[PDB]
């Protein structure tokens, strides 16, 4: 089902908090490739000449350089199933089952807000992150389209300051056109 | 009179063309000073850091570059007044007698649009520019607070071509401190 105009101006970063909702890691469930190599590669050069075009205070190396920052992993595949997280550093593979840990509606500098989802892995000896928040655009359940996801070991609090980085994850089977082109519309 | 909401949103580049009215040189009557000292002093950068602040794409460089290429001019004062343009480019002097050529509704690459108001100089030894487009986010009868000047003396078409240099002027009794409030608020 495509997204109503509640969801479309949620996702813009405009929304009443009476409506966030609770979200299941199930929304999240999937394979997913971090968008990263594509910046790297030159092949999300598309979608920041667009930005820039349509903004003239805005430049082409700044906007890259900004998501470059955004992007920047080495998690280059998660995968989500049965409340369970895999995470794929290079040649490191990690997992843990993970709890839900509520949700926080934040309000950024530009006036905009989001919704960030909290989920917790409840290990000592796990190689995968303690804290993980999912931010997708998205503020009452619906299966994600890709997301944003925020990885930390310290606390959740401290990862709630987090705003520079932010690994980016799209389904696993789209090629770099499709990124891009749903970058450019969705 | 406070500006009405079609006013505010037509000032934002959001209008129907039907509203768009000609508007006579009187608008602009008055005594008016280049920002362009103000910039190079350093007392806009509240008003670009306030613009990075609300905009993580953008930075400070890269909005003041850019207000730099837009309000470089030696034109430092301007008067208006009898249906008369003085201009005072350090010290040169020259003013001439404005027609009134009509108006240009343009719609810019970032999909906003506004309305530039045409005025040609016809003397043959004028030293004053031959043609004069006034740009100041009104598009119906109303006095100026503040314009962008366009001036060329090839040809209107060729001036309606130009979007990177556009001198600003303000009243000419106004401090730098009162510049940056309107900007941030007005
Ligand atoms: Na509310
Ligand atoms: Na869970
Ligand atoms: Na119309
Ligand atoms: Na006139
Ligand atoms: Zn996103
Ligand atoms: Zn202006």
């Amino acid at each position: 089902a495509p997204m109503t105009e509640v969801e479309q101006k949620a996702a813009a970063g405009v929304f009443d908090d009476a409506n966030v909702r609770d979200r299941a890691l199930t929304d999240w469930d999937g394979m997913w490739q971090s968008v990263y190599p594509y910046l790297v590669s030159g092949e999300l050069d598309p979608v920041f000449r667009q930005k820039a075009k349509k903004d003239p205070e805005k430049t082409f190396e700044d906007i890259k350089a900004y998501y470059r920052k955004g992007y920047v992993t080495n998690v280059e595949t998660i995968g989500i199933e049965n409340g369970v997280i895999e995470f794929h550093r290079d040649n490191n593979v990690a997992s843990c089952k993970y709890n839900y840990a509520g949700y926080k509606i934040l309000t950024y500098a530009s006036g905009k807000k989001g919704v960030r989802y909290l989920f917790e892995c409840k290990d000592a000896n796990s190689k995968a992150p303690k804290y993980v928040q999912f931010s997708d655009h998205i503020i009452a359940p619906r299966k994600s389209a890709h997301f944003h996801i925020f990885m930390g070991n310290t606390s959740q609090q401290a990862l709630l300051q987090e705003m520079e980085n932010w690994p980016t994850y799209y389904p696993y089977q789209l090629k770099a056109n499709e990124v891009v082109d749903e970058m450019l519309h969705h």
